[PDB]
């Protein structure tokens, strides 16, 4: 295919490494399609730390995400999460 | 001086995209039809090779029917693209 040796695009690019950040830091420890919350603060540590610099409790910012209750964070919460980072970027401009 | 992450310039590139396009035409905080379809063969050449009409794709992402795409309407095709892409990531055997 001759857009397979075609590099991705710079947007294609960003959101594909949205998603393989979140696998990444999900297969860890436990469940691997899921983020355990020293998953979850490890990915905000190491990733989000600037984003994510005035949030407050990790611990509470976990429990509103876990909107299933569940003590995970399986990939639509987590694009939630990216969701509030992006609107938040968007008012920067 | 903070320098970001490669997880948090993705999600700004993701941002930035939006409104490089949105600009170029009427409202500048929201993509017409014509800056819509500039973006996917500009940007998204790969992960929206095998849509059909963009003429329906606009349709279909434009939920308030008001033919302009706003930063949250063209989120929501982001998330489209994320969810196909961690199928692919995260391949069930
Ligand atoms: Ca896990
Ligand atoms: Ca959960
Ligand atoms: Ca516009
Ligand atoms: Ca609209």
């Amino acid at each position: 295919s001759l857009m397979a040796a075609e590099p991705l695009t710079e947007l294609e690019e960003s959101i594909e490494t949205v998603v393989t950040t979140f696998f990444t830091f999900a297969r860890q420890e436990g469940r691997k399609d899921s983020l355990s919350v020293n998953e979850f603060k490890e990915l905000v540590t190491q990733q989000l730390p600037h984003l994510l610099k005035d949030v407050g409790s990790l611990d509470e910012k976990m429990k509103s995400l876990d909107v299933n209750q569940d003590s995970e964070l399986k990939f639509n919460e987590y694009w939630r999460l990216i969701g509030e980072l992006a609107k938040e970027i968007r008012k920067k401009k």
